[PDB]
């Protein structure tokens, strides 16, 4: 088939992550389990908001199904693995929430294997980013979306 995947990066309930090994600064997302059409359309949206236009599109099987995502190589180390921060790893992380929060995403899923630390450039950069939306009332959001943010900062913060 078409995309060719360098070396797996890592892996999820959902997906495995390859390398492009014909564009070194992006990824290929390979879905293992079934997505909505509008999960994945709403992830890659998202994606392109924060992190700018052709940061990410969709991956097509040759019978119209999505089956993956090519999207921009995030830097940076898994937050999961880090033990210790610079004191300017606060204002980073801060910033982060800043940065989504301005783009109107309230993210989703503040687990510390979804961000990725910069440590040169002191910068935290979200994965898989998804938005709270009304369609969840708004003040179950609030709550629901203050916990996520005050749990990934706590975790930042206690590694300073
Ligand atoms: N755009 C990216 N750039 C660099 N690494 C990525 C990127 N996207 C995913 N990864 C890596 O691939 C791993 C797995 O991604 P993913 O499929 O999103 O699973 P997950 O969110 O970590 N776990 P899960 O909650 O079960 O889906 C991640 O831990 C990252 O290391
Ligand atoms: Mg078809
Ligand atoms: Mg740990
Ligand atoms: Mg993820």
């Amino acid at each position: 088939r078409l995309s060719v995947p360098g070396n797996v990066i890592g892996k999820g309930g959902n997906a495995v992550v390859y390398e492009d090994a014909e564009d070194a600064t992006k990824v290929l997302k390979m879905f293992t389990t079934s997505q909505s059409n509008e999960e994945v359309t709403s992830e890659v949206r998202c994606f392109n908001q924060y992190y700018g236009a052709g940061s990410a599109e969709k991956i097509y099987g040759n019978n119209g199904d999505i089956i993956g995502i090519r999207m921009d190589k995030i830097n940076g180390e898994s937050l999961l693995n880090i033990s210790s921060l610079p004191a300017q790893a606060e204002h980073a992380i801060y910033d982060m929430f800043d940065r989504l929060e301005q783009k109107g995403i309230l993210f989703v899923d503040t687990t510390e294997t979804n961000v990725l630390y910069d440590r040169a450039k002191n910068e935290f950069n979200p994965i898989d980013i998804s938005s709270y939306n009304v369609s969840w009332s708004e003040s179950q959001i609030m709550q629901s979306y203050h916990g996520g943010k005050q749990d990934l900062i706590s975790v930042v913060l206690s590694k300073i």
